[PDB]
């Protein structure tokens, strides 16, 4: 009834895995080979031809942020967004902030030496705004438990750690981002997240390969 | 009770004007001078320092797409989104498609001659996907009346017309995009839209100035 056209490494696909597991939704995970995309993937997502694609009752939903809101509306129990409209707008605002800034992380796999340091410092500043104005003193972006905002920022945990190791630069450190670093540790320790993340060695190998083609 | 920090030309600000007027919400329009931003604008939107910013009960909401969903949730009567989750996901998908592609329209004010023709043809292709897969045979993206998707694409009416005149290229034409061109005419003729759009001569003068600094 629910199928997820995914990947073993995509952070965008893992957002969907987390939301489905938080709702207790049974699903079939179909891992796509991106060098030879299936006929179902091209039919279900003709506009972008990308994963993830959620298929529910044979009907496709593409784009991880659109999928997450669909899951929240379709399975409303175990809510992943607040009820108050102003609080929901703040959650959507921070999710969109992450979506707009995820591009500035590309410079980490494009720049070198005394240019890569500047790219890392710019990314620390992006994360500091999120820490100060978004997270604040809460344990999670969702308060006492994870919500769609935590899920949307999960890529700043093991995926960012792998990018840091592949590029040879430091970004999310406790000295510079104390609350965000504590959040990243708490997020990765949530049993649902810990049991549903790529193997770090495999993820690091994937990130090293991505950095190689981006130079 | 409701204030809108706006502009006389921003299409993003006009999205918010339309949604407020469709809900019958009374508001004060505060036109900001972007060369000397008010202390209230910098306090209400510290992350982007941009308009529009909706202020409701003294609490600010920035980013036109976030504001639109806040208005829809706060004033649920006269709905601007469908009730079915799959239909709501399709609406959010097309809104995000427009938000991702609005950047490719910048090339219209950057390129010249036999390069500007290629940029215009690329934009026609972006609009054709929206026409075929999004609009289809419906009068509006919202069916028989305008919804958040029509509002999000309203910039493809008089703002795109002004960009076409300023740049000297044609994009949205009836021969090439029959259904989307009929939609743009029907949208601009909706009394709520017709009574709430910038004066074309002033908008064209603004677009010519924007093209001059972008070259
Ligand atoms: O576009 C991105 C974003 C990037 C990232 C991860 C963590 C922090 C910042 C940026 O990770 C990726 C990995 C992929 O397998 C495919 C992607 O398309 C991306
Ligand atoms: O970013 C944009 C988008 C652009 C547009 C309009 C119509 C069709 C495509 C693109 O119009 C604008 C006008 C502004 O006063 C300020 C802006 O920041 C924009
Ligand atoms: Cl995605
Ligand atoms: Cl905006």
């Amino acid at each position: 009834d629910v199928k997820l056209h995914g990947s073993w490494v995509s952070p965008f696909n893992y957002r969907v895995i987390w939301a489905l597991k938080l709702k207790g939704v049974e699903f079939e995970h179909i891992v796509e080979d991106l060098t030879n995309k299936s006929e179902l993937l091209l039919k279900y997502n003709p506009v972008y031809k990308k994963i993830p694609v959620l298929v529910h009752g044979g009907k496709p939903i593409a784009e991880s942020l659109v999928i997450l809101e669909y899951i929240e509306e379709t399975w409303p129990e175990n809510p992943l967004l607040p009820t108050d409209p102003y609080e929901r707008a703040m959650a959507r605002f921070w999710i969109q902030y992450g979506a707009t800034k995820t591009a500035a992380f590309g410079a980490l796999f494009r720049a070198s030496g005394e240019e890569l340091e500047k790219a890392a410092k710019e990314v620390v500043e992006v994360l500091r705004v999120l820490e100060e104005q978004g997270l604040g003193d809460k344990k999670f972006f969702g308060g006492d438990s994870i919500n769609l905002v935590d899920i949307s920022f999960g890529l700043f945990t093991c995926w960012l750690e792998a990018i840091e190791e592949a590029a040879g630069v430091k970004v999310l450190e406790p000295s510079t981002l104390p609350r965000l670093h504590a959040w990243a540790q708490n997020f990765i320790e949530v049993p649902l997240i810990k049991e549903n993340i790529p193997d770090y060695d495999k993820l690091l190998l994937h990130m090293k390969g991505v950095r190689e083609k981006m130079m």
